[PDB]
């Protein structure tokens, strides 16, 4: 028998995809592989070096070579930990080496364990099964917030949305971003040396740099919150992670994207961003909007728009079909819309829902802070009591997609996990408050003129609450300041369930996920 084979010390920690824990470019960041090689070397002690090698990966033989060299390397596809051991062969027969663990990482979390939610607040066990339960989780709640992914009720979503994903471009491109201190400097470092039109990371720092809850080792392949989602949906394997691309700010490019040339830099980009970062499963849309009356009021051509939202629809969803055939995965593509009749009368959603599985019907932010004249409900289901021509409603929304054509079975609908007010509201009658005007926007948690929910119900009692059973809509007011504020409660919340049980809508999603206590994702949850 040969000598027994020693193997040496070394890192055996790899990773599919490298990340550089301290670049701020995007393209520092990751360094994609197409395979990993593992590398081993020995030595051997009291005996001969053998006539043959192999190296045994949980005892299946993956090498075989010169047992001279003392040194093997072996070349793996696919993330996952096992032992590795080397076996040395004679005419006699075999000695075989203590085992040392091999752990290959990716982003499919191959290399982690289940990262389980535990039970905060008032969040209860339960989830609507026969329906979309969506909400977005926002990539900057893990700083003032402190809203990491491990605090996310994931148990009852079927969906999570990440928003955002940026679009690549400076001047001119991202000028939306201006409006933010800060935003628009910070997306120039991540696109540093990056092509316009690709997508990257706004905050590479919070989606995967940043230290969470198991995934904080100091050779942590993943971090942040890309990190968190893949060790989460090892816990909940009935979710769902979709990338949201664009949002308020982040939508200027997408006016561009008439032009083919800057539009397949952007699918492009897109189908090496999912085979980059394998937890996603497929890709949100969320131009806001076309046609124009985004955060920048240069942009938007209507007929132009309506067309370039469709051909881009329609090469994304061939674009991950050609992702299915490859992986064997299924790829969802869902697009977030205007819950303004106006806004949705731009774009054909009957052409558009063939290359959609779901529309996320933004219905809320009807009325907010940017208008002290026009006071009203900021969400709603119906028009409210004392202005039944009110045509901002999410009926009003659900009906014109209807009429278009659009099937219920692929609308979701909008849950708003915040309040939009108005601060020193006078000059009305009745106790009538909506005929007002006020003063400015209400002092808000994290911006002003919003409030989270969670905030909303630890004032309670600095407000008068009221429900408008007609409207199916709340809000509070407070004489002492002339604070008024609608939002969703839980009220208003059941309401919108009833409304999609009645119509057969796909189901509710929230936005955002950090600013509910639990009681409005219980109450989306309800099942009559
Ligand atoms: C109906 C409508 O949306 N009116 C415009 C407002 O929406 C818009 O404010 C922005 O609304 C977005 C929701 O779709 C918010 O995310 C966005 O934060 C909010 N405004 C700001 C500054 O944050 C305003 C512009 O403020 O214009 C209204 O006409
Ligand atoms: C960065 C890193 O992973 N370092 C190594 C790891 O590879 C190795 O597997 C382990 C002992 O096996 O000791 C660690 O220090
Ligand atoms: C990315 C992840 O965590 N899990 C995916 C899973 O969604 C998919 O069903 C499966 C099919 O191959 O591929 C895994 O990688
Ligand atoms: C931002 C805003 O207030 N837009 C108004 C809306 O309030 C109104 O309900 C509707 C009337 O058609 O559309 C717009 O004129
Ligand atoms: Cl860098
Ligand atoms: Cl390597």
């Amino acid at each position: 028998i040969p000598g027994t084979p020693v193997i040496d010390w070394a890192d055996r920690n790899y990773a599919l995809v490298e990340i550089n824990y301290e670049a701020t470019a995007y393209e520092n960041l990751i360094k994609p592989k197409e395979q990993v090689d593992v590398q081993v070397s020995w030595n051997v002690w009291n005996g001969d070096i053998g006539d043959i090698a192999y190296v045994l990966f949980d005892e299946q033989q993956v090498w075989k070579g010169d047992a001279e060299s003392k040194r093997a390397t072996i070349k793996v596809l696919v993330s996952g930990q096992f032992n590795m051991r080397v076996k040395l062969c004679n005419e006699d027969g075999c000695s075989v080496s203590d085992p040392v663990l091999v752990k290959v990482a990716d982003t499919d979390g191959g290399h982690l364990a289940p990262l389980e939610y535990t039970w905060l607040e008032n969040n209860k066990p339960g989830r609507r099964e026969d329906k979309i339960v969506a909400a977005y989780f926002v990539e900057w709640g893990v700083y003032g917030r402190n809203f990491p992914v491990d605090k996310v009720p994931l148990p009852n979503l079927s969906h999570l949305l990440y928003g955002f994903i940026p679009i690549c471009g400076g001047d001119g491109i991202n000028d939306a971003l201006k409006t933010i201190s800060g935003s628009f400097e910070s997306l120039q470092r991540s696109c540093k040396g990056r092509e316009d039109f690709k997508v990257a990371i706004h905050d590479p720092w919070a989606a995967v740099q940043k230290p969470q809850k198991s995934v904080s080792a100091w050779n942590e392949p993943y971090k942040g919150n890309f990190g968190q989602l893949m060790a989460a949906k090892l816990a909940n394997p009935h979710l769902k992670i979709l990338p949201s691309i664009g949002g308020w700010t982040l939508s200027d490019p997408f006016y561009f994207m008439h032009d083919v040339e800057k539009r397949n830099v952007f699918v492009d980009s897109v189908k090496e961003f999912l085979q980059v970062w394998k937890f996603f499963d497929g890709v949100d849309v969320d131009w806001e909007f076309p046609g124009g009356k985004g955060a920048n009021p240069s942009l938007g051509d209507a007929e132009r728009d309506a067309k370039t939202y469709i051909l881009l629809l329609e090469e994304l969803r061939a674009m991950l079909d050609d992702l299915e055939a490859q992986t064997g995965r299924v790829y969802e593509l869902t697009s977030a819309i205007s819950a303004g009749y106006d806004k949705i009368a731009v774009v054909n959603y009957a052409e558009a829902q063939k290359s959609l599985g779901k529309i996320f019907l933004m219905s809320y932010d009807f009325k907010g802070a940017w208008s002290n004249t026009d006071l009203g409900y900021q969400t709603t289901v119906y028009a409210p009591s004392w202005n039944s021509e009110e045509l901002y409603t999410t009926h009003y929304a659900v009906d014109a997609l209807l009429k278009q054509g659009v099937d219920p079975n692929k609308i979701i609908v909008g849950v708003a996990m915040y309040g939009r007010g108005w601060t020193g509201v006078t000059n009305y009658t009745n106790d009538n408050y909506f005929s007002g005007t006020g003063n400015g926007p209400v002092s808000g948690t994290w911006e002003d003129g919003v409030v989270d929910y969670r905030q909303i119900q630890k004032d309670l009692n600095n407000y008068v609450y009221t429900f408008d059973s007609a409207a199916q809509a709340s809000y509070v007011f407070d004489k002492s300041k002339g604070d008024l504020i609608s939002f969703d409660s839980v009220d208003s919340v059941l309401g919108k369930v009833k409304y999609v049980d009645r119509n057969k809508l796909g189901g509710l999603f929230a936005w955002e996920i950090d600013a509910d206590n639990g009681d409005l994702l219980n109450a989306i949850n309800a099942q009559f």
